[PDB]
C-alpha cells in the first residue's frame, strides 16, 4: 500500500518542489476562467508517494525504455492536475481512463496548467462546497511527477493517437504539452496540499 512522507518546510526538497511550482505560474489564454484567478499559491504540505508496487512498475518500464533510448530514461519532472488524484497515488496512473495528442496521460511544465485541472476539465464545477474554479478557501491538490519520456516525438498539430509513435516513448505537443501513453512511464512522487491565493 501507499505511504505518505510528511516533507518538512525546512527540508531542502520540500524548498526545491514549492519554488518549482511557485516559479511556473502563468497567464493562461482563458484568463483564469479554468484555474482561478492568483499569483502565487499558499503550500499547506508536501508529501512524497512510497508505494513499492507503483516503484517497482515505474522501474521495469524506465529500464525497457532506457535500451531503445540509446541508455537514457529521458525523466522530467512534470506537474500532473486531476480530480483522481486519490486514485492515482495508491493505483499508479492508468491510461484505460484517457484528447488534443489522442488516448495519454498528460503532463505540464507549468504548475499554473496543472492547476486548471484540480477541480476537472475546464476547472470543471470548481471547488465542491462553493461551486468556485476560483476558490481561495478550499485546499486543492496536484501532483509533481516523474516522468519517463525517453524518446519523444515532437508533435505540432492536434492528432487522436492512441501510443507513442513507433521507436518513441512519448508525444511533446504544441505551449508544451508532454504525453505518454503508458501509466507505468510516470510515478505520482510528490503530492502538494495547497491554496490558489487572492492578488
Ligand atoms: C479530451 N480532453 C478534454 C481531456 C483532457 O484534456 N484531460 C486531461 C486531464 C488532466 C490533465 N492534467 C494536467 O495536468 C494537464 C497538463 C497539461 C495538459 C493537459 C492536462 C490534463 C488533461
Ligand atoms: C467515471 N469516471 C469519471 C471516473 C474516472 O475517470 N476515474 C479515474 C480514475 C483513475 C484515473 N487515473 C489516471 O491515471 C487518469 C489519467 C488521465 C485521465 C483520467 C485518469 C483517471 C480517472
Ligand atoms: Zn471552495
Amino acid at each position: 500500500g501507499t505511504i505518505l512522507l510528511d516533507l518538512a518546510p525546512e527540508d531542502k526538497e520540500y524548498q526545491s518542489v514549492e519554488e518549482e511550482m511557485q516559479s511556473t505560474i502563468r497567464e493562461h489564454r482563458d484568463g483564469g476562467n479554468a484555474g482561478g484567478i492568483f499569483n502565487r499559491y499558499n503550500v499547506i504540505r508536501i508529501q512524497k508517494v512510497v508505494n513499492k508496487k507503483l516503484r517497482e512498475r515505474f522501474c521495469h518500464r524506465q529500464k525497457e525504455v532506457s535500451e531503445e533510448n540509446h541508455n537514457h530514461h529521458n525523466e522530467r519532472m512534470l506537474f500532473h492536475g486531476s480530480p483522481f488524484i486519490n486514485a492515482i497515488i495508491h493505483k499508479g496512473f492508468d491510461e484505460r481512463h484517457a484528447g488534443m495528442f489522442g488516448a495519454g496521460i498528460y503532463f505540464a511544465e507549468n504548475s499554473s496548467k496543472s492547476n486548471q485541472y484540480v477541480y476537472g476539465i475546464g476547472g470543471g464545477t470548481g471547488c465542491p462546497t462553493h461551486k468556485d474554479r476560483s476558490c481561495y478557501i478550499c485546499h486543492r491538490q496536484m501532483l509533481f511527477c516523474r516522468v519517463t519520456l525517453g524518446k519523444s516525438f515532437l508533435q505540432f498539430s492536434t492528432i487522436k493517437m492512441a501510443h507513442a509513435p513507433p521507436g518513441h516513448h512519448s508525444v511533446i505537443g504544441r505551449y508544451a504539452e508532454y504525453v505518454i501513453y503508458r501509466g507505468e512511464q510516470a510515478y505520482p512522487e510528490y503530492l502538494i496540499t495547497y491554496q490558489i491565493m487572492k492578488p
